[PDB]
């Protein structure tokens, strides 16, 4: 006798953003005025774009998830014609805006996120949940500006027009996903790699003017740091973009790497 959600419990006020497939409204559940987003998928689009698998697996693996650094679903529930998640609220929004607003972020702000990111994939890998999307614009910030591993980035438009995609997005694949390898939870390094110099730089390390660059420019891991990194983070960034996914640094490595606990000093 769970609780059976219907869309009755909630006010619903401002719109937070349009989707792919519905939008997304600052709401409360009635009784007890608790604030939340939720989130309307129409299923006629849902159906149109082929995109239910992605909402019934994401739903279930979510479901199940409770980690500070991931965006929590509360609930679900559905009509006739439509999908309704019951989300959290991150009212800092999200982190792709705020990088666009400062051009690039400080090392303390840099590795505080990362230390974050590195806790929740830890966690997920814990519950074998593997290649997280932790692009800039799938991470939201709550009221105390902690990251939060945002749910179903496949129901949201990618950036204004500068994410390129192919099996995924093109600036966050690794190589062993480009050269048709095996892949697993090492993934999930090679994206923390990717972003941590995103968030550094203002740019993913391996941008690129055309589409067949940016993906030789992968597989042979050809990427520069700007003059301004400094050596901890340089360091860190290269363990992280390794070719060879077992050469790769546990999360644990991550979380303890010097210029992580110099620059990350947030009790966790
Ligand atoms: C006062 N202003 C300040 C500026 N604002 C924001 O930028 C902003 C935007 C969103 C929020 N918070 C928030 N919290 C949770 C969620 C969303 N948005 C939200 C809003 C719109 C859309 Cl389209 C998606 C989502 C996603 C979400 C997702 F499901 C996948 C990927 C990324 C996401 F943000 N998850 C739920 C807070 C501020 C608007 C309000």
């Amino acid at each position: 006798a769970k609780r059976q959600w219907a869309l009755e419990d909630f006010e619903i006020g401002r719109p937070l953003g349009k989707g792919k497939f519905g939008n997304v409204y600052l709401a409360r559940e009635k009784q007890s005025k608790f604030i939340l987003a939720l989130k309307v998928l129409f299923k006629a689009q849902l159906e149109k774009a082929g995109v239910e698998h992605q909402l019934r697996r994401e739903v279930e693996i979510q479901s199940h998830l409770r980690h500070p650094n991931i965006l929590r679903l509360y609930g679900y529930f559905h009509d006739a014609t439509r999908v309704y998640l019951i989300l959290e609220y991150a009212p800092l929004g999200t982190v792709y805006r705020e990088l666009q607003k400062l051009s690039k972020f400080d090392e303390q702000r840099t590795a505080t996120y990362i230390t974050e990111l590195a806790n929740a994939l830890s966690y997920c890998h814990s519950k074998r949940v593997i290649h997280r999307d932790i692009k800039p614009e799938n991470l939201l910030l709550g009221s105390a500006g902690e990251l939060k591993i945002a749910d179903f980035g496949w129901s949201v438009h990618a950036p204004s027009s500068r994410r390129a995609a192919l099996c995924g997005t093109l600036d966050y694949l690794p190589p062993e996903m480009i050269e048709g390898r095996m892949h697993d939870e090492k993934v999930d390094l090679w994206s923390l790699g990717v972003l941590c110099y995103e968030f550094l730089v203002g740019k993913p390390p391996f941008e690129a003017n055309t589409y067949q660059e940016t993906y030789k420019r992968i597989s042979r891991v050809e990427f520069t740091f700007p003059d301004f990194v400094t050596e901890g983070a340089r360091d860190l960034i290269s363990r992280l973009l390794k070719h060879n996914p077992s050469q790769r640094p546990m999360l644990r490595e991550v979380l303890e790497h010097p210029w992580i606990t110099a620059n990350s000093s947030k009790p966790s």
